[PDB]
């Protein structure tokens, strides 16, 4: 009768490892986290110089692009705490076989279900958390776009805007001295034959380049953020799946005799299934923080 206890075991471990690897190997790894967080600190660089309307927007941009961080790493910090009882709940598991007997077989169901049961509760938070961070992404996503109309609006030759600045830059060359150096907006530099028009209309292009650099950084961070958002999406959709299976497995576990005559093999295809999702466990644990 072994060969069904250990195809339930093995799909149980299994089954709460690809979970987990939907964080360690997923989620982790195709969001760009790192280049959000420093996104993120960069935001507020040149603030003043949007527009009104641009300025809200890349502010709120900014929030909801932090609260979408602050969420996956709830997430994180969540099932991270799965991964650290399943570690230890799996190494007394292995533990369990030697000098095995009855009593140490009920020992080892009552680990599985736990870290079956800890799981279910622990990635059900953890959605909450995913699903806040999406919902964020898509807000930033739809403001990005928003941005997006707005510069185009700002940045555009003819605009209030633009003018505004094309005859700073003329007030300033023309209040200074020949051969000097102009500062613009958004960071440029601009050398005084430029800016005095000694070659009419090759000001302009130097400002549209700036402007048009600025407005390309935002559809990049647009882009990325809406990848990020249908990623994160494919995640926790998957993570709901999963989920439901830990349960049926749960139940089914829950019912099944771990005691009996189990061959050389499957006490070693057993313990092998249990070894994985320590490494899994331990991996993401240690890029989150743990320390030896």
């Amino acid at each position: 009768v072994c060969d069904k206890t250990v195809e339930v075991v093995k799909n149980a471990i299994e089954t709460a490892d690809g979970a987990l690897d939907l964080y360690n190997k997923y989620l982790d790894q195709v969001i760009p986290w790192q280049t959000f967080d420093e996104t993120i600190k960069e935001l507020s660089r040149f603030k003043q110089e949007y527009s009104q309307a641009a300025s809200v927007l890349v502010g709120d941009i900014k929030t909801l692009l932090m609260d979408s961080q602050d969420k996956y790493f709830e997430a994180t910090q969540t099932v991270y705490e799965w991964a650290g009882v399943a570690t230890q709940l799996l190494a007394a598991y292995i533990l369990l076989f030697d000098e095995y007997n009855e009593k140490k077989a009920s020992a080892q169901k009552d680990i599985l279900i736990k870290v079956l049961d800890d799981g279910i509760t622990k990635l059900n938070e953890a959605q909450k958390s995913l699903l806040v961070s999406s919902q964020s992404f898509n807000n930033a996503s739809g403001k990005l776009l928003a941005l997006d109309s707005q510069l185009t609006n700002d940045f555009s030759e003819k605009s209030s805007y633009f003018q505004s600045q094309v005859d700073k830059i003329r007030k300033e060359a023309y209040a200074g001295a020949a051969a000097g150096v102009v500062a613009g907006p958004f960071g440029l530099i601009i050398s005084y034959s430029i800016a005095a028009g000694v070659v009419e209309g090759k000001l302009i292009p130097e400002l549209k380049n700036k402007l048009k650099s600025v407005q390309n950084f935002f559809t990049t961070l647009s882009n990325t953020v809406k990848q990020a958002n249908k990623d994160i999406d494919a995640a926790k959709l998957k993570l709901t799946t999963e989920i439901a299976a830990i349960g049926e497995i749960k139940t089914e576990t829950e019912t099944t005799r771990f005691y009996c005559d189990y061959d050389d093999l499957m006490l070693s295809l057993l313990k092998e299934a249990a070894k994985k999702m320590i490494n899994t466990a331990n991996e993401y644990q240690k890029r989150h923080g743990k320390k030896t």
